[PDB]
């Protein structure tokens, strides 16, 4: 049942307003340097994909997951722009719920 609560944050967070930049991969052929900077992209809906299938074993993986989207986040984009902002907001309301069950 460590991942009980991991199906609500997920859904909380695939369901917030600022979650628009994180929803699908980053698409390289769009974006220049990005394949190049960010060694290992992570979105949403691969992290729903994977507790779909059950990969993720305890919680803390789940949660090495969801940081990893934010880090890239903070890697590639400027904390003043449009993906950036979102990113921040999806980081402190991951990591406000994440403390409100752990
Ligand atoms: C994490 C991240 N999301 C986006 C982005 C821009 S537009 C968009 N969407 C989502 C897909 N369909 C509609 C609009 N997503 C970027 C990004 C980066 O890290 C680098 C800059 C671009
Ligand atoms: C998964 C994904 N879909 C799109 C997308 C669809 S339409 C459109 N534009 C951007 C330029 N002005 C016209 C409309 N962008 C992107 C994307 C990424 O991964 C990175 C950002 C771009």
């Amino acid at each position: 049942s460590d991942l009980t609560f991991c199906e609500i944050i997920l859904m909380e967070m695939e369901s917030h307003d600022a979650a628009w930049p994180f929803l699908e991969p980053v698409n390289p052929r769009l974006v220049s340097g990005y394949r190049r900077i960010i060694k290992n992209p992570m979105d949403f809906s691969t992290m729903r994909h994977r507790l779909s299938r059950g990969g993720y074993t305890s919680s803390e993986e789940f949660a090495a997951d969801a940081l990893l989207v934010f880090d890239n986040c903070q890697t590639f984009n400027e904390d003043d722009s449009e993906v950036g902002k979102a990113g921040h907001i999806m980081r402190r309301f991951f990591e406000s719920r994440w403390e409100e069950f752990y």
